[PDB]
């Protein structure tokens, strides 16, 4: 279960990283 | 403990969904 | 392992709160 939790956490970090890229794009 | 962690991940997923909708609202 | 998972979740929460504040600051 811990492995599956580490899997969901890794996808959340990747999705947040993409959200930060769009915010940086909107700023420009 | 692990249940507590599960409730945090589900709450995090819902905020990320709301953040995407808020970004879409600002673009419009 | 659990100590590291809580540390990542606590950091993700802090990142989401920063994103919500910064998104409100943006003017299209
Ligand atoms: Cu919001």
């Amino acid at each position: 279960e811990i492995x599956a939790i580490k899997k969901e956490i890794e996808a959340i970090k990747k999705e947040i990283a993409e959200i930060k890229k769009e915010i940086a794009x909107i700023k420009k």
